[PDB]
């Protein structure tokens, strides 16, 4: 009875290497937005704050509470959303706007949020998580396809996924609104960048 997303809903998180049309249907993510260079302390601490809470709720099984609805699950891989706001280089990484996800069970309400938050500050002290949201949508139709490399050459698997569109009549929402996507199968800090996994999903319609 351990939710493993990436199991019992593989396709979402196992696309090949080619473009594919894929429809996501609801789901419920904590969610920190923020803005500028991966590479620093914003990003890293939203992540921090997504793990925080997300195994505070996951942990909460070997303590005294019983949150309802309570199941296991395995913490999903950590998402991004990419978009900018104004006139915009991409070169300025500074500039970058974002949001990161973690997915999370249909039991994690704003109520259990709030219960995670006030025990992370207790155990996790150092980690502020109040920037934490928890926001349910449907993503809905997509074309996602697996990207292996640095992020210096997803264009090149960009590229390939336009290109699947025009074959196909999809228009390509990608925006501020429906947001480039990005699903980390690999830690950047830790894999070689040539060796990376990354799923690029844009929004089409
Ligand atoms: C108690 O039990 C547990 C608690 C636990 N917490 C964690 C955990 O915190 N984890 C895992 C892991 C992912 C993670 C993280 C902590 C982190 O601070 C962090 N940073 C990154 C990161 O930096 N990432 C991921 C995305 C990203 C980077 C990165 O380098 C970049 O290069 C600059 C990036 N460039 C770009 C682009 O260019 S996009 C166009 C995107 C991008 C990833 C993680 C694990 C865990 C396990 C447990 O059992």
């Amino acid at each position: 009875k351990k939710i493993d997303f990436k199991k019992e809903e593989k396709k979402f998180y196992a696309p090949k290497r080619k473009p594919e049309r894929i429809f996501v249907p609801e789901m419920n993510f904590l969610m920190v937005d923020g803005k500028g260079d991966p590479d620093g302390e914003e990003y890293q601490k939203a992540v921090q704050s997504l793990y925080a809470i997300a195994y505070t709720i996951k942990m909460s099984k070997m303590g005294e509470t019983r949150l309802d609805g309570y199941s296991d699950f395995v913490v999903p891989p950590l998402e991004g959303f990419w978009w900018s706001e104004g006139k915009f280089d991409l070169k300025d990484r500074d500039a970058w706007l974002w949001t990161s996800i973690l997915r999370q069970p249909d039991f994690v309400t704003e109520e259990v949020l709030e219960w995670a938050k006030e025990v992370a500050r207790k155990k996790k002290p150092d980690v502020d998580t109040s920037r934490v949201k928890l926001v349910r949508f449907e993503e809905g139709e997509c074309v996602q396809m697996m990207h292996v490399g640095p992020f210096s050459e997803a264009v090149h698997t960009v590229a390939e996924m336009h290109q699947f569109m025009e074959t196909e009549g999809l228009r390509n929402d990608t925006g501020a609104i429906r947001k480039h996507h990005l699903i980390y199968l690999s830690d950047p800090r830790k894999a070689n960048p040539e060796k990376m996994k990354t799923i690029l999903r844009l929004p089409v319609s």
